[PDB]
């Protein structure tokens, strides 16, 4: 029965998540190829095609940081539905209180985000816009401060993710546990909660065994992903905070409005 889980989770990963990692490698490796976005003069010649209401506007268009930022809310937006949906498949999460389910997702998807963007980052880029742009690490890099801030800790997480070489039957289980903590802040039924855990951590703990023979310890460092990853959204969610307070165009979405609110 672990076995099929294991494939169940599979599936249901690839079935609500646009983007994976065998995509993502097929458009990173060379019909719509992705336009790359190096500077301003491509990153706005990349929004007239991409996102091009956002750039409609003439002199009331937002300061380019700002719109950067606003794509990286749609992005994240649309990861939270996607996530949502995923979370059906996990045993026991659709039978939890629906209040449970919201704080598990709460906490969970920015651990996640931060988990699948891996995959859509290599040392100098990330894919964007469903995987129809590629903007490289040192642009944003580039960007005034705090906006500069925001990718660098990601990319640095994901260079050493991505030197696991995990494949997405991996990722989908590792995304399963994420949203199974039973320690987040705020729970009411925890003991269903950590049963729900112990189950997909088992299933995750087998499926490693199985898929990478050669590294004894892969559990274990996933363990201590999922630690780091809860750390980078904390000090995420402090950088959003420091945004929200001193820039005043980069309006948050109320839905990420509410993730973040009593968070950490
Ligand atoms: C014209 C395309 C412009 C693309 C800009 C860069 C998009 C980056 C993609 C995903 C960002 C992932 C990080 C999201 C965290 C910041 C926003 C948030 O707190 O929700």
């Amino acid at each position: 029965d672990l076995k099929s889980l294991a494939k169940r989770i599979y599936e249901a990963y690839l079935k609500n998540f646009n983007m994976n990692k065998v995509k993502a490698r097929v458009i990173l490796s060379g019909n719509n190829p992705p336009f790359v976005i190096h500077d301003m003069e491509t990153l706005c010649m990349a929004e007239k095609t991409l996102v091009a209401k956002l750039v409609a506007n003439g002199i009331q268009n937002k300061e380019a940081e700002v719109r950067i930022f606003h794509c990286c809310q749609c992005t994240s937006v649309e990861t939270v539905t996607e996530l949502t949906e995923f979370a059906k498949a996990i045993p026991g999460f659709a039978n939890l209180d629906l209040n449970d389910q919201v704080t598990l997702l709460k906490y969970g998807v920015y651990e996640a985000i931060f988990a699948m963007l891996s995959s859509v980052m290599n040392k100098d880029g990330m894919l964007v816009a469903y995987g129809n742009g590629f903007i490289t690490r040192e642009f944003l890099k580039s960007l005034r401060k705090p906006f500069c801030d925001i990718m660098e800790p990601k990319f640095d997480f994901a260079m050493k993710f991505n030197a696991l070489e995990l494949d997405d039957s991996d990722i989908s289980l590792f995304v399963a546990a994420i949203i199974c903590c039973g320690d987040r802040p705020g729970l009411l039924n925890v003991g269903h909660i950590e049963k729900m855990q112990e189950g997909i951590v088992h299933v995750l703990r087998l499926h490693l065994q199985s898929n990478h023979p050669d590294d004894i310890f892969l559990f274990p460092k996933l363990l201590q992903k999922m630690a780091d990853l809860r750390q980078l959204v904390t000090e995420h969610a402090q950088l959003v905070q420091i945004i929200k307070k001193t820039e005043s165009d980069a309006a948050l979405h109320p839905l990420l409005q509410e993730i973040y609110r009593d968070m950490y």
